[PDB]
């Protein structure tokens, strides 16, 4: 028995006034009919409200719904940038998006950078609603702006003759509801397409693994000496589990160091297991504080490998939100904030979407670039930094691609 239905977490994608908040609207206000939603109009939606995370400040909406399989978290933003920095930063998470196309426009530039950007971040998979419908008469069109999405989606490898793509009409299924529509298949046909996306939505967007079920990770935070028999490490579980007894490694800065943990403490509680999200003490066998650092994690052996270069996707802050008036340019060498600690780096090799080399990245722009740092540390791809001088955040990045 499941006492909760799964849980993904998705969001509308895709060029400005293509239909991305009027889809969402027009998803709640169906499910709503079946009771699976509050509906939620598309001048609330479309007024995203500020949310302000470490430093960055993203408009978004959140609404959340559930279908008959599942329930879901789904962000929407009013702009480009919004996307860039809430892509870039993860500050939603995406187990999948729906890319909105609109059948009247094609693919545009956003729609290009959007699957760019889901690809070089791990978005895992795509759906496609091909939106305004209504706007287009002839179905020889249709087919012919789905195939131009699905070349633009193998070109960025994603599997674009897997991805399924829905045509139909945001606007049409809310004012199908507004007339009294009953949401219920069959009864429209406009609404049939918004059940048909998120039948498609279920079956395609994979329901991500437990936190619990990877591979433990935890960041460093503190060290505390004791006893004589060991240290004790403290920081917040990210991911997985750890038993006492069991093997991890120490990775990053020092040469990686395997070691038995003994214990697991919270407060007021001596346990033997500690899980992802838990605040923890773990007493480290043999290792003294001096071997021990924040910036260090520890990990379940070989799931994770300290490195020191790799391609990244870069959001440089604009001035206003508190970066800099000045572009990043190549051989820059900031600050690099990973998980605790910063680090010193190079930045290197900046390459424009059309993959040739870039002078320079200006504030508020994306681009793809090498970062070196100067110690070792355990990286992997879809891993978060932030880009500091003085303490002060000016740029934002993802792990791309490990090259060292
Ligand atoms: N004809 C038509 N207009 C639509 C449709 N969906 C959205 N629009 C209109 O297109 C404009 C942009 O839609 P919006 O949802 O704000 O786009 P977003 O910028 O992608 O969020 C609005 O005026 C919508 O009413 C549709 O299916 N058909
Ligand atoms: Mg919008």
């Amino acid at each position: 028995f499941e006492r909760t239905k799964p849980h993904a977490n998705i969001g509308t994608i895709g060029h400005v006034d293509h239909g991305k908040t009027t889809l969402t609207a027009a998803i709640t206000t169906v499910l709503a009919k079946a009771g699976m939603a509050k509906a939620r109009a598309y001048a609330d939606i479309d007024a995203a409200p500020e949310e302000k995370a470490r430093g960055i400040t993203i408009n978004t909406a959140h609404v959340e719904y559930e279908t008959g399989n599942r329930h879901y978290a789904h962000v929407d933003c009013p702009g480009h940038a919004d996307y860039v920095k809430n892509m870039i930063t993860g500050a939603a998470q995406m187990d999948g998006a729906i890319l909105v196309v609109s059948a009247a426009d094609g693919p545009m530039p956003q729609t290009r950078e959007h699957i760019l950007l889901a690809k070089q971040v791990g978005v895992p998979n795509i759906v496609v609603f091909l939106n305004k419908e209504d706007m287009v008469d002839d179905a020889e069109l249709l087919e012919l702006v789905e195939l131009e999405v699905r070349e633009l989606l193998s070109s960025y490898d994603f599997p674009g003759d897997d991805i399924p793509i829905v045509a139909g009409s945001a606007l049409q299924a809310l004012e199908a509801i507004q007339g009294g529509a009953s949401g219920q298949k069959g009864d429209n046909p406009w609404v049939d397409k918004i059940l048909k996306l998120m039948e498609e939505v279920d079956a395609y967007i994979p329901t991500p693994e437990r936190e619990v079920d990877r591979p433990f990770l935890m960041a460093v935070e503190d060290v505390f000496t004791i006893t004589g028999r060991g240290t004790v490490a403290t920081g917040r579980i990210e991911r997985g589990s750890v038993k006492v007894g069991e093997t991890i490694e120490i990775v990053g800065l020092r040469d990686t160091r395997s070691t038995t943990v003994t214990g697991v403490e919270m407060f007021q509680k001596t346990l033997d297991e500690g899980l992802a999200g838990d605040n923890v003490g773990l007493l480290l066998r043999g290792i003294q504080k001096t071997d021990i650092e924040r910036g260090m994690v520890l990990a379940k052996p070989g799931s994770i490998t300290p490195h020191t270069k790799f391609e990244s996707e870069v959001y440089v802050l604009k001035k206003e939100e508190g970066g800099r008036h000045t572009p990043f340019f190549p051989g820059y060498r900031p600050q690099f904030y990973v998980r605790t600690t910063d680090v010193t780096g190079a930045i290197s090799d900046f390459t424009a979407d059309d993959g040739s080399a870039a002078e320079m990245v200006i504030p508020g722009d994306r681009i793809k670039m090498t970062v070196e740092l100067i110690n070792p540390i355990a990286i992997e791809q879809g891993m978060r930094f932030a880009i500091r001088e003085g303490g002060r955040t000016i740029g934002a990045g993802v792990v791309s691609k490990i090259l060292q």
